[PDB]
RNA sequence: AAUUUCUACUGUUGUAGAUGAGAAGUCAU
DNA sequence: ATGACTTCTCTAACGAGCTCG
DNA sequence: CGAGCTCGTTAGAGAAG
């Protein structure tokens, strides 16, 4: 059970609501310019950080290249490491942390104490101070613009003069900045994180900079080769000034070689970004741009080395690619224009395409189709591939499906011809061992040598042969006369698309446009389709060359090779007519205020300018002006003591790390509250603290319990004396009974948070709004209304209790601040789509009514047609006890009092069904047992599989004319949030733990949906403040950090091996394990040797074969089988008319064993005639008949008929076939597929039931430890 | 086809569920 | 071209700096 | 020039598979 299970830790969500214009303030919003002059600004803040970061660039261009050299310690860090990566030894992994935290202080040292860093991150970067000049524009001006560095061309603002105008119109505006004034301290930081700059070079540079020393002077040993120092040095010329030297002494310029390179000492050459781009460009290759091809590079002579030897060992030691630094830079068509432009522009390229004989495309490729028709050239200099692009030809003119389709294989497959059978069944779980190069190509020479002999098949002399198409292009150049005359029907579109700055092609009144234009793109469709039939891919078998000739394929390159930017275009325009409209910026309203709503708080309501409202749950916000900023003051709230509506009092404590030492010791106030001697002593020298720091100017000493308690007697001594926050009410615990300074401020921001309520008259609110000294907002989504016939939102079931009266007794919903405002400009002209009172038809087909009718009217979407504000505000729930670490094992120690109690859940994947829960208790009976894809059980009951059936039909729409609306790009992640609830109404409810599939597409994009969707979990419908409320109810899972350290346990989703539960029988559990393949005809008769006797039933009626598996080596597991030939079993086939073809068990074997001179009617071993007989279609024939004796699964035409057969016997002498199953067994085959993780999980509550006094109990599961325990609960 | 936003709906100027937001950061099925 | 995953804050009050007093 | 004076810093605790 859960019932003590609340209130665990805290959580950061984020109320959304819109903002309803009331009184007349949008009348006012409009009457100044707080819009139009908005989004000027909150679209050039995010345009003032490519005037920000092309500066932190230019900043690094100089604190890593020509400075902070760690010199020589990089010998003391490769000790620490080559050694270190065999052993880990307390000798050298904490030497590991010797140079890491000794490079980064010989770095971070010069970085925290650098030129331009101190005056970077405070007002002196834009505008400093008066009379000054600030860093910025100091850049700008006195260096960038008198030296003439071009770099703001290459954007989209025009030039530096313009950019310093952004510049200036932020005057004021820097504390808008603390959230990209904190993505910097990051990237100058010198910490543990992986953000860095620093760690970028300590941490994932050099570590991986001494494999590439390392693997370089053993790359010395065998070393012949014609590196461009033995023959020429001019290449890298200029790319290798090197006007520095980091080895002994700074040389002017001289050219370093590679002696200087993979230096230990030279490292400090290769640090900043400026250094990866010559480190991975003499590894990479540079291009030239003066007719030149790629020159050479170090891994470019690894493969000129392997001209002498073929090794596969030759290529493992070359040279990796550093990463690059953070922030620096080299230096989705949703424009309208490029739509009509890409293929106007394309559409020139015909006649200025030229072919390689100073011809056009028609002026030479016209005479070129009409030449060679009788095939009289070499049509042998072709070369094919047999995996997937083989099926074209067939396909395309012989119209089969698995006659033409398999007479390439067979002759192909036996080149070296050792094999025997095929089918291989598993296939789990990995793809290779060493290395495997085996053993087929493609070509057209095995067309005619596999087809040819088909083709005198016929009886008259005019078959198909494989050389009678070869005149297939009589009209290749009237060919593209037909896209030439559907070109000048487009001066319509592109008049009716000539605004840039719209996307106004894709709109509901361009739906029947959308066939000029896909209908356009009929006429070069198909014809790409046919297009890859003239070159074949990349499909080599080491040696792609195929005598390729430049006589029939001269000319192919020169057109052809331009034609496929309609591949590029086709393939470009596609997801643009398939996204839905939304056409936004969704920019920050700012009111005219860099602080707008940091916080809610009275002493400082006049500069966040944002004030909440009451009345009569129907919330409310307040905006002033920042002119009139003092307009709810202590004065004009005495008078205004009215009614109306309530006004909130966030009173707030943040930081107590950072607040109760900022007021009790500094210059205005130290004299008032009268530190001691002994006291300010401790604050001296950070005496109270275990990692505090001192006042500047002393030293860190001893932590002392004495000199902390004391210090926390301070406290008590200070806040009472403190003008407002004796109005709290703290009441702390004794200080005997505090441990250090953290277990103290657990009682003071969890207590640091009042909010009261003073009313103002609505008159007054009236006045001020309409005279323009207000702005007053309404908080609105579809739970406040009247029209609220039943169950509110979650984010409006939280809204409504922050302001709750039982939620200030003692609160478990902070309002957090910090928030914002947004607006959404329009994207869509409101066309009704519905008109009045018609009927309207359904689209669910579950449904007792047929129709709707619907007085007023429905647009299509109502939420884009309306310029809306939006307003985003945290909170913070379980904000007076957080905490939970170790939460993983914290609710293992649940558990253990609740044994013989708790059920276990367990959740497949699959597209037959989509998931299949089964409530698995302690003992395997199961008690529920549903699917997924009828969902949504309140009264509606809508289905899931039924409607991806026809969007698994998708790949049809978007062919013909370019059209594809049929949401398959969402409704993947979509329909896992209503399972989500789902299967949480179950874990509540049935006591219930859950178990998973551990992966070790949307595949596992719904795990990551019940880790967040459980941090805290509430049901809308229970009563308030009781057991699983909206105040106190259910945290059972700590939260999703990835899902690589997701691990076996991430709350109560346990995690099982995804390995072998769908092929076993429930009530004994056989696997077959052993694989039946059929090497060759003796070689598997020492298979069949192996039974225990191979008797027949003349008791009941089929044969049995019974084994053991110990007498083979894999080694599965122990037990006498009994195995049978009971059940009809189905078998699938190449479908395109043979997709099931039904084979009985004992009928196949008594028409095969009696075909032969086997007589075995009388019962007993028939191993010796079976083991005797030798024949080449016997075996082939039998084992595939013991393939599918064992086939446990049968589908007819999967889905809808997909039941469950099993082989083996019980101790009841009885099958399992599920359609005469009792309730508590599985039923379908998911079902048997969802079952053994439901009882794979059940032996993870045996090890956690049973856990040791040493803690430490590992939840991985061996195969062997599940593959006995099923068999064995009996 | 109505939404704080997304999907699915008629569940009737909405019902049932879901929900962490901004701005950066590297990098890969 | 989307999914990965590491990081910040989720903020009141003092005090340098300011326009004048 | 002490009031005032509006906007930017600045006070800096703590678990670790």
């Amino acid at each position: 059970i859960y019932q003590e299970f609340v209130n665990k830790y805290s959580l950061s969500k984020t109320l959304r609501f819109e903002l309803i214009p009331q009184g007349k303030t949008l009348e006012n919003i409009k009457a100044r310019g707080l819009i139009l002059d908005d989004e000027k600004r909150a679209k050039d803040y995010k345009k003032a950080k490519q005037i920000i970061d092309k500066y932190h660039q230019f900043f690094i261009e100089e604190i890593l290249s020509s400075v902070c050299i760690s010199e020589d310690l990089l010998q003391n860090y490769s000790d620490v490491y080559f050694k270190l990566k065999k052993s880990d030894d307390d000798n050298l992994q904490k030497d590991f942390k010797s140079a890491k935290d000794t490079i980064k202080k010989q770095i971070s040292e010069y970085i925290k104490d650098s030129e331009k860093f101190k005056n970077l991150f405070n007002q002196n970067l834009i505008d400093a101070k008066k009379g000054q000049e600030s860093d910025l524009i100091l850049w700008l001006k006195q260096s960038k613009d008198n030296g003439i560095e071009l770099f703001k061309a290459n954007s989209d603002i025009t030039d530096i003069d313009e950019a310093l105008e952004i510049i200036k119109s932020f005057k004021g505006w820097t504390t808008y900045f603390k959230g990209f004034h904190e993505n910097r301290k990051n990237v100058y930081s010198s910490n543990d994180i992986p953000t860095s700059i620093i760690y970028r070079i300590v941490d994932d540079n050099l570590p991986k900079f001494l494999e590439n020393k390392a693997k370089y002077e053993s790359l010395k040993d065998k070393a012949p080769e014609a590196i461009n120092y033995e023959q020429i040095k001019k290449d890298l010329a200029e790319e290798l000034t090197f006007d520095i030297d980091y080895k002994t002494s700074e040389v002017n310029q001289r050219v370093f070689s590679l002696d200087e390179v993979f230096e230990i000492a030279n490292f400090n050459n290769y640090l900043n970004q400026s250094g990866i781009t010559k480190f991975n460009t003499i590894i990479g290759g540079k291009f030239v741009n003066g007719e030149n091809t790629k020159r050479k590079g170090i891994n470019e002579y690894i493969n000129l080395y392997s001209q002498q030897i073929n090794d596969k060992t030759l290529k493992k030691y070359k040279m990796s690619v550093l990463f690059k630094q953070i922030l620096s830079d080299t230096e989705k068509l949703e424009d309208d224009s490029d739509v009509v432009t890409t293929m106007q522009s394309f559409y020139e390229q015909i006649a200025a395409f030229k072919t390689v004989e100073e011809k056009s495309i028609k002026e030479t490729l016209s005479l070129l189709f009409d030449d060679l028709k009788a095939q009289k050239l070499d049509l042998s200099k072709i070369y094919f591939k047999n995996d997937k692009s083989l099926t074209d030809l067939s396909q395309q003119v012989f119209d089969d499906y698995s006659v033409i389709g398999t007479a390439v294989l067979e002759y192909i497959t036996q080149q070296i011809a050792p094999k025997n059978l095929d089918n291989p069944s598993k296939k789990e779980q990995e793809l290779i061992a060493k290395k495997t190069e085996k053993a087929k190509y493609l070509s057209l020479e095995t067309i005619k040598l596999a087809l040819e002999e088909f083709n005198k098949h016929r009886d008259i002399d005019k078959q198909c042969r494989f050389e009678e198409i070869l005149a297939n292009f009589a009209a290749i150049p009237m060919i593209f006369d037909e896209i030439a005359q559907n070109k000048d029907n487009l001066a319509q579109i592109s008049i009716k698309y000539q605004n840039q700055g719209k996307k106004d092609l894709l709109q509901a009144s361009a739906e029947d446009d959308v066939k000029a234009i896909k209908d356009l793109l009929d006429q070069t469709n198909n014809l790409l389709h046919k297009l890859k039939i003239f070159h074949i891919s990349q499909s080599e078998d080491k040696a792609n060359i195929l005598d390729k000739d430049e006589h029939f394929y001269l000319v192919f390159e020169e057109c052809y090779f331009e034609l496929a930017n309609i591949v590029p275009l086709y393939n470009k325009i596609r997801n643009y007519i398939t996204q839905k409209p939304y056409s936004d910026e969704k920019f920050k309203l700012n009111f005219e205020n860099s602080t707008l709503a940091n916080g809610w708080d009275k002493n400082k309501e006049p500069d966040n300018t944002a004030i909440l409202f009451i009345k009569d749950d129907k919330y409310y916000l307040g905006v002033m002006n920042k002119k009139n900023n003092k307009i709810f003051d202590d004065k004009a709230i005495k008078e205004n003591k009215g009614e109306g509506y309530k006004k909130i009092v966030y009173k707030l404590l943040p930081g107590a790390n950072k607040m109760l030492p900022k007021v009790f010791f500094s210059a205005k106030s130290i004299k008032f509250y009268n530190p001691s001697e002994d006291i300010l002593r401790i604050r001296n020298h950070s005496t109270h603290t275990k990692n505090g720091s001192p006042q500047k100017g002393y030293e860190k000493f001893e932590f002392n319990i004495e000199d902390c308690r004391k210090f926390i007697d301070f406290y008590k001594q200070s806040i009472s004396k403190h003008p407002e926050w004796k109005d709290f009410g703290f009441r702390f615990s004794d200080t005997q009974r505090y441990n250090s300074i953290d277990e103290f401020y657990r009682e003071v921001e969890n207590q640091g948070y009042k909010l009261t309520f003073e009313n103002i008259s609505e008159s007054y609110i009236d006045s001020v709004v309409n005279q323009g000294k207000l702005y007053l907002f309404q908080i609105y989504n579809k739970d406040f209304s009247a029209y609220s016939k039943g169950r509110p939102n979650l984010h409006t079931l939280y809204w409504k209790a922050l302001f709750d009266e039982r939620n200030l007794q003692d609160v478990v919903y902070k309002l957090n601040g910090e928030a914002e405002l947004f607006y959404r400009k329009q994207s869509i002209p409101k066309k009704i789509t519905h008109p009045a009172k018609e009927a309207i038809a359904n689209k669910n087909k579950d449904n007792p009514k047929k129709e709707s009718v619907f007085e007023y009217d429905l647009i299509k979407d109502k939420r884009f047609t309306e310029d809306k504000f939006f307003f985003h505000c945290p909170i913070t729930i379980n904000f007076k006890s957080s905490g939970a670490n170790k939460f993983n094992d914290e609710i293992n120690l649940l558990l253990k009092e609740k044994a013989n109690d708790v059920h276990i859940l367990s959740i497949d994947r699959g597209e037959r069904h989509l998931a299949y829960y089964t409530l698995v208790d302690g003992k395997g009976n199961i008690i529920k047992q549903d699917t997924f894809n009828i969902i949504g059980n309140d009264r509606m009951k809508t289905n899931y599989h039924d409607k991806l059936a026809a969007i698994e039909k998708d790949r049809d729409s978007a062919r013909k004319d370019w059209k594809k609306i049929n949401n398959i790009k969402e409704m993947k992640e979509g329909y896992l949030s209503q399972v989500v609830h789902e299967i949480a109404k179950l874990v509540i409810e049935y006591n219930a733990i859950v178990v998973f599939q551990d992966l070790n597409q949307v595949y596992q994009k719904l795990e990551k949906m019940l880790i967040e969707k459980l941090n805290y979990l509430v049901f809308k419908d229970n009563e308030f403040d009781k057991t699983g409320g909206v105040l106190r109810a259910y945290q059972l899972t700590a939260p999703f950090e990835t899902f690589k350290k997701m691990g076996k346990q991430t709350g109560i989703i346990y995690y099982v091996p995804a390995g072998f539960t769908s092929k076993i029988c429930p009530v004994t559990g056989f696997v077959n394990q052993l694989y039946p393949k059929y090497e060759s005809v003796s070689k598997s008769q020492e298979f069949f040797s192996k039974f225990d006797k191979i008797c027949y039933n003349l008791d009941k009626g089929y044969f049995e074969f019974s084994f053991d598996y110990k007498n083979f080596g894999d080694k599965a597991a122990k037990g006498k089988w009994t195995i049978a030939s009971f059940g009809s079993r189905l078998i699938n086939f190449r479908n395109s008319n043979w997709d099931t073809r039904e084979v009985y068990p004992t009928k196949e074997l008594e028409k095969l064993l009696k075909d032969y001179s086997i007589e075995y009617g009388h019962g007993e071993c028939i191993k010796a005639a079976i083991c005797g007989e030798s024949d080449k279609k016997f075996f082939a024939k039998l084992t595939s008949v013991l393939n599918t004796i064992l086939q446990m699964r049968n589908s007819k035409t999967g889905t809808e008929l997909d039941y469950l057969i099993s082989p083996v016997a019980d101790v009841n002498g009885n099958f399992f076939d599920s359609r005469q199953a009792p309730k508590n067994m599985p039923q379908d085959a998911d079902a048997n597929g969802a079952y053994h993780i439901g009882l794979k999980g059940l032996m993870l509550l045996g090890r956690i039931k049973n856990n040791q006094e040493g803690k430490k109990l590992n939840l991985v599961i061996k195969n062997e430890e599940y593959f006995e325990f099923v068999q064995n609960r009996n």
